[PDB]
């Protein structure tokens, strides 16, 4: 079916995520309450939405790049499954030495709606051997 | 059609399970005891090898009730559909509360991510 | 239509991003500049390009595990729009209390270009139920 997006707002100060550029990835989320992200520590930050994604899909609250770079802040957990209809929390790590203050109605994340597979598992008694093999952790240098 | 093909590689190894019907993602397990150290890393091993389609790869994502909870994040996290090495799960505490990773424990959780990998193209203008 | 990644040159310092393995995720990013990543804290890396990739997905900065492990670096920020023209920038940020060298030429990070959709967006006043727990 044709891909959606819907969200019910949990309360009047829910504001409707935000597209930014035509093809942007994103859609900003904000705060739907006064709070703030202690320096060197996390915050829980409810946007007061509920939302419903497709199947196939699942919805990565993801960090701008703005507050990253001014603010230190970036996005912990972000894994919204396509049957999660409970409230939508934004964890945000402070990695600066200041307080990041946030306002209600303030963009603190975007929503992109990532695209992904969900195949049963097949446990295998042998994979296929590659290139990379077992290479990892910087195998292709510096 | 799109597989997910997981070797044990012992039998501390937990086969990956999604933790509801349309989860994103396979929760992974420890296979071993770790520290975590405040404001310090841990690499802890699944025991696993995997295979994913050309057109995806395996992102090892962080689980909220760590990251809420104990202020635990995942990084790196991309594997390669070509990798036939151990995975391993990165984990950064960012809290001055150590913390400790029991065997068995869950500890992020394998989205099989779609993408794309044309070849680059260079130009003098992008449109 | 058939994906593409454009490329764009921004200075001689400016690197085409590469596989680093045959069917790997990602494409290799490379500084433009001599650098560091302070102990604790952040930069932000130039690669000096500008790209373009499909409707329909969008670029991600995506960090190495060489340097997650070895120096405990991560990536933050990361999502590229698809209609970006600006410059490329790698925000990095050092969770150890080590100082982090950075050399035109090193690889710091990995763009991987991840499919996704963006349907337009609908207030609703009752979504669908799932049977989830
Ligand atoms: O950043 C987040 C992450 C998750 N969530 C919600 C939606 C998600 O579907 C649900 C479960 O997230 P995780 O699977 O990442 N957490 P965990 O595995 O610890 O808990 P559970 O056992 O419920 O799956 O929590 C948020 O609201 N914000
Ligand atoms: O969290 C991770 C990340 C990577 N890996 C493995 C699988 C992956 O295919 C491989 C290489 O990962 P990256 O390309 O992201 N890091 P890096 O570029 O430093 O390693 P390499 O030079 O080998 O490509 O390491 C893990 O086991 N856990
Ligand atoms: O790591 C990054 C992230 C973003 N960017 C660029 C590309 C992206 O399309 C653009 C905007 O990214 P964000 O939406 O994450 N930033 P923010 O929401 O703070 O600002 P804007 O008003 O431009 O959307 O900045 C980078 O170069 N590196
Ligand atoms: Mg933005
Ligand atoms: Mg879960
Ligand atoms: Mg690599």
């Amino acid at each position: 079916p044709s891909p959606f997006f819907k969200v019910k707002k949990l309360s009047e100060k829910a504001v409707i995520p935000t597209r930014g550029s035509p093809l942007s990835a994103g859609y900003d989320l904000s705060s739907a309450v006064d709070s703030k992200v202690p320096a060197r520590g996390k915050a829980l930050i409810p946007t007061d939405l509920s939302i419903a994604v497709p199947e196939g899909t699942y919805a990565r609250i993801a960090p701008r790049s703005g507050l990253a770079w001014k603010h230190s802040i970036d996005v912990g957990a972000g894994v919204i499954d396509a049957d999660y209809r409970g409230p939508v929390g934004v964890i945000l790590f402070n990695h600066s030495d200041a307080d990041f203050e946030v306002k209600f109605g303030d963009r603190i994340a975007q929503l992109i709606i990532e695209k992904i597979v969900t195949p049963d598992v097949v446990e295998v008694d042998d994979l296929d051997e590659t290139v990379r093999g077992d290479g990892g952790f910087g195998s292709t240098g510096v």
